[PDB]
């Protein structure tokens, strides 16, 4: 939460893409066989 954020050199303008890439994956409506398809049971 705050620790992993808590890096001086780790947590700089090092991450400037990867913050959006973690996200777009969920598509939705188009993944429920790639993203539940053999995943998702509940």
């Amino acid at each position: 939460d705050a620790e992993f954020r808590h890096d001086s050199g780790y947590e700089v303008h090092h991450q400037k893409l990867v913050f959006f890439a973690e996200d777009v994956g969920s598509n939705k409506g188009a993944i429920i066989g790639l993203m539940v398809g053999g995943v998702v049971i509940a």
